[PDB]
Formats: C-alpha cells, sequence, structure tokens
C-alpha cells in the first residue's frame, strides 16, 4: 500500500477563527490524491476530542459539512487520516496535518470629548458585558455602563493633555466562550470659548468763562542778576499786562542773558476752557545764551492768575503756581551735553464753581501748533537757541486723584454672556492687545494704551479703563476695542473682544 498526499484547506479565508466564527458551523475541507487512495476511502480526523469523518470524493475531494466553531477555536492543530488499500488488501493510511489560528478578540475604537457622558455606537457585533455585569472600569477609571435602555455609555475622564502621559483610556471585556473586546477611547481635549465683552464710558464736556490770564515770575533760587519784568519787543515779546512774564539770569559770556518768557494765550482761548480737554495757558520760551558759571538759577516759580465766572456773575480767582526746575550745564564741544534743560512741574489747583470742584492740572510742554504732538515735561535747549512750547493744562471736575474710568471683568455677562471655561478649567487671560489680533503676551496686569485711554487687564479677568483723549479727541460714536486671550490648564486658548463705547455728554 502507498500512501498518497493528504492536504487540508484553509480553516475558513483566513485560516483563523474569529470571535463570530466562534459561534458558528465551519466546513473543513481539502484533498486526499495518490498513492493507493481510492475514491470512498475513509477520511477521520479529531478536533477538540470529537470524530469527524467522510469519504474521499472524485478527484480527491473530501470535506467535512459542519464542524462546530467553538471546537475549531479550542483545538489548532489536527490530523486527518486517510485509510486505503492495494488491489491485493494492504492497508496504508495517508496522513496530512492542519493548523489554524485562533483571534477571538474584536476592538472598538472611539474619540470622545473630556468631561462628557457619550452612548458608543456601533460597536462590534456580538459586543457585551458577562451575563451580570452592567459596568467594567477602564484604565483611566472611567466607567462603561450597561443602561436599562440597552445603550453603553462611557464617562470620559478630564484629561491634562499637555503632559506626557497618554490621554487613550481602554477596557478589556472578557466573555466566558473565549471572546474578548477592547474599547479604545481616545479623550479628546476640551477648550474654553471667550465672548465678547460690552462696557461704556462718558465724559463730561462743560465750558468755563475765564478772564484773561496774568503770569507773574514771583520766585527763584540761585543765579546772578536776575531780574523780572513785563515782556518787551527786544525782550520776550508783548503781552497785554503789566505783570512780569520774563525773567532773565546770568553774567553773559557772549551777548545776553540766558532765561525765561511767557507769553499767555489770552487772544486764541477767548475767555473760554473746556473741560477734560488739553488747553494751552501761553507760550513758554526758553532763551539759552551761554553765561558765566554759577550766574544760573536752579528754580522759578510762575503764577498763573485768572479768573472764572459762574451762571450768577461771582467770579472766584485762581493762582496755579509753577514750578520751573533749570539746569544751565557746563559748556562743551558736545552740542547736545551743552543742552540746558528744562523740567516742569506736575503741580495743580483747585477752586469751586457753582457748588462743585475742579482742578487745574499741569500737563506739561508741547511743539507749537503741534496739538496733537507728546507732552513732555523736560525740554532741551542748544546753546545760543531759544525754543518755546505751549504750556498745556487740563481742567478736570473733582480733585484731580483719578481720570474718567470703567471696571469690569471679561469673565462676567457683559451684553452676550459669560466666557464658557471648558472642562479643564485653570482658565486665565494670558493675553491682551489694543486691536483685533492678540496672543499670549506680556501685557496683562499691565496698564498698556488704547485709542483713548488705558487699559489695565489682569488674569483673573479683572479691568479698569481710564480715558486719557481730550474731549476735542473723542468722535461721535468713538470705540475702543481690546482683544484678549484666555487659556485652560492644558494650553487651549481662545479669544475674545472687549469693547468699550466712549462718549461725550
Ligand atoms: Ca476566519
Ligand atoms: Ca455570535
Ligand atoms: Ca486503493
Ligand atoms: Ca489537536
Ligand atoms: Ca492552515
Ligand atoms: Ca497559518
Ligand atoms: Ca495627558
Ligand atoms: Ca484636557
Ligand atoms: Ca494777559
Ligand atoms: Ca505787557
Ligand atoms: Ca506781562
Ligand atoms: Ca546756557
Ligand atoms: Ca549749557
Ligand atoms: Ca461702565
Ligand atoms: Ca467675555
Ligand atoms: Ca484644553
Amino acid at each position: 500500500a502507498t500512501a498518497g498526499t493528504v492536504t487540508v484547506n484553509a480553516i475558513t479565508s483566513d485560516d483563523t477563527i474569529d470571535g463570530i466564527e466562534l459561534g458558528q458551523t465551519i466546513s473543513i475541507s481539502g484533498k486526499a490524491v495518490g498513492g493507493d487512495i481510492s475514491v470512498g476511502d475513509v477520511v477521520k480526523m479529531t478536533i477538540n476530542n470529537t470524530e469527524y469523518s467522510t469519504t474521499v470524493k472524485a478527484g480527491g475531494i473530501w470535506m467535512i459539512a459542519g464542524v462546530l466553531g467553538s471546537d475549531l477555536a479550542a483545538d489548532s492543530e489536527f490530523d486527518v487520516v486517510v485509510t486505503s488499500s492495494d488491489a491485493a488488501g494492504n492497508k496504508v493510511q495517508s496522513i496530512g496535518t492542519s493548523t489554524h489560528s485562533v483571534d477571538l478578540s474584536a476592538e472598538a475604537n472611539f474619540s470622545l470629548a473630556e468631561g462628557q457622558q457619550h452612548v458608543l455606537t456601533n460597536l462590534p457585533e456580538g459586543f457585551g458585558f458577562p451575563d451580570g455585569t452592567t459596568e467594567v472600569v477602564t484604565n483611566f477609571g472611567g466607567t462603561i455602563t450597561l443602561g436599562d435602555d440597552g445603550e453603553y455609555r462611557y464617562d470620559a475622564p478630564v484629561r491634562d493633555h499637555g503632559d506626557a502621559v497618554s490621554d487613550k483610556d481602554s477596557v478589556t471585556v472578557t466573555l466566558e466562550d473565549g471572546r474578548t473586546f477592547t474599547v479604545n477611547l481616545d479623550i479628546q481635549d476640551s477648550a474654553p470659548v471667550a465672548v465678547d465683552d460690552q462696557d461704556s464710558i462718558v465724559v463730561q464736556h462743560e465750558e468755563f468763562e475765564v478772564s484773561e490770564i496774568a503770569a507773574s515770575w514771583v520766585s527763584y533760587t540761585h543765579g546772578e542778576s536776575v531780574t523780572t519784568f513785563d515782556g518787551t519787543s527786544d525782550l520776550g515779546g508783548v503781552d497785554n499786562d503789566s505783570a512780569k512774564d520774563q525773567i532773565r539770569w546770568g553774567n553773559p559770556a557772549e551777548s545776553k542773558q540766558s532765561g525765561y518768557g511767557f507769553i499767555d494765550n489770552d487772544s486764541n482761548l477767548e475767555g473760554r476752557f473746556d473741560l477734560n480737554q488739553d488747553i494751552s495757558v501761553g507760550t513758554f520760551t526758553h532763551y539759552n545764551y551761554p553765561v558765566y558759571s554759577g550766574g544760573a538759577i536752579t528754580s522759578a516759580e510762575m503764577s498763573v492768575e485768572f479768573s472764572v465766572l459762574d451762571h450768577l456773575g461771582v467770579s472766584t480767582p485762581v493762582t496755579l503756581t509753577v514750578n520751573f526746575d533749570h539746569n544751565e550745564t557746563p559748556n562743551t564741544n558736545d552740542v547736545n551735553a551743552s543742552r540746558d534743560i528744562v523740567t516742569v512741574q506736575n503741580t495743580h489747583v483747585t477752586f469751586e464753581r457753582d457748588g462743585d470742584i475742579y482742578t487745574v492740572q499741569i500737563v506739561g510742554f508741547r511743539e507749537v501748533g503741534n496739538p496733537d504732538g507728546e507732552v513732555v515735561t523736560s525740554i532741551y535747549t542748544n546753546e545760543n537757541a531759544a525754543t518755546s512750547y505751549e504750556l498745556v493744562v487740563r481742567v478736570v471736575e473733582g480733585d484731580g486723584y483719578s481720570l474718567p474710568s470703567t471696571e469690569g471683568n471679561i469673565f462676567d455677562d457683559n451684553g452676550l454672556g459669560a466666557d464658557s471655561l471648558g472642562a479643564d478649567g485653570s482658565v486665565t487671560v494670558v493675553g491682551v492687545a489694543v486691536g483685533a489680533i492678540v496672543s499670549s503676551n506680556e501685557s496683562v496686569g499691565h496698564s498698556i494704551e488704547g485709542q483713548y485711554g488705558n487699559l489695565v487687564l489682569n488674569s483673573d479677568g479683572s479691568y479698569v479703563y481710564d480715558v486719557t483723549a481730550s474731549v476735542s479727541d473723542i468722535p461721535a460714536g468713538a470705540t475702543e476695542s481690546f482683544a484678549y486671550l484666555i487659556q485652560d490648564q492644558d494650553g487651549s486658548t481662545s479669544s475674545a473682544n472687549l469693547s468699550i463705547n466712549v462718549g461725550t455728554n
């Protein structure tokens, strides 16, 4: 008896029993050909301790109609034996061997937002918990719960998506029949949602009726040959009063004396001041000549006197004292170093009118004819030259301790709802900027300059905005817009705009 070749085809198409085939009946097949193998010969095989048999068909084909999937899952290797004979009664056995893989697992993949409950849909066919189990705890301590309604719900924990620890949760369910189901839960990050904010602030307009101004140099410290006088054509130019608007000093080292002159702004003011408005009370001229060392003042005081009229015709006199520190510097071959320096002090005076109080405050020096120019408190003048600047004051209601302001918190509901913080929390303001664009920057908790005023917005969302612009520079419908950026625990960010209506009345 000559043995043949016994072959076993793949056990299912992929040669592996999976979790669905586990519960099904599976046809096995193969061939038995060659040698003394003849049609009708017996084919036998033991699978998981059960014997299955059939016969060899024409062409050497053999098949087993139905083997239990559970048997093939329990026994991954088996022999097939074909019993044959030669013509002369002699027996022989042809043997083939089959191996297959067993993988009863199945995975379900989800990508779900943190801090929310989610119904798990499209689970793999046959998914379920072991009898009695209604909850499985995930690797992260979350849960998949089977509810009354037969739905499976996953409670996605909040995660720090910025750290070095993966945020892909997972759990494996094991059933008694050997199946496993691995649920992979990619936890997605949440973010805050900043919401635009609205605030408003009104600046008070009011016009005062004022007398002519009389400016007098009333005192000085140090200096030689110091004199004070009403201005003349040759020395300072003329004004409409007899107050002493010119001061001169020094022993001239080349030609004339150094000093100051102040020509009031009576004609331009036309007897009116406005409130909350940069106003020029006059033109200050610094005449810098070379004088011998030790002959110059170090400070001088000028009284700016004027009366304010109320609606009943009562005049209130007002004296703004203006202190100037003077530095007549040693002269070298360096022109810039040789410049003489005048510094005006930020003084003020408060007067009463019709039961309200108002404060006149020195703002400082402004280049002549440049009423939108930068205001400075120190001016520099070359030797052998004179510089001229408007002396700018502002009048405000009250004691002048603070400018018109409005405050708030961008986390509050300021007209369109409160910022949403997201599941991560730990939200703070990390950036603020004037305009429409902002990123995490170094302006939070700082004073930043807007179009009409300054903003201090802090990390906790609180802000103070104060108007610095003159009334005359605040157009109808004026508006500030500050973009701010908030950030949660693991870096998610959201921007919104704080819009401030800046009005006049
Ligand atoms: Ca298969
Ligand atoms: Ca099944
Ligand atoms: Ca035979
Ligand atoms: Ca076996
Ligand atoms: Ca195989
Ligand atoms: Ca294989
Ligand atoms: Ca993480
Ligand atoms: Ca997160
Ligand atoms: Ca005058
Ligand atoms: Ca005069
Ligand atoms: Ca005068
Ligand atoms: Ca000088
Ligand atoms: Ca000098
Ligand atoms: Ca307000
Ligand atoms: Ca907001
Ligand atoms: Ca986040």
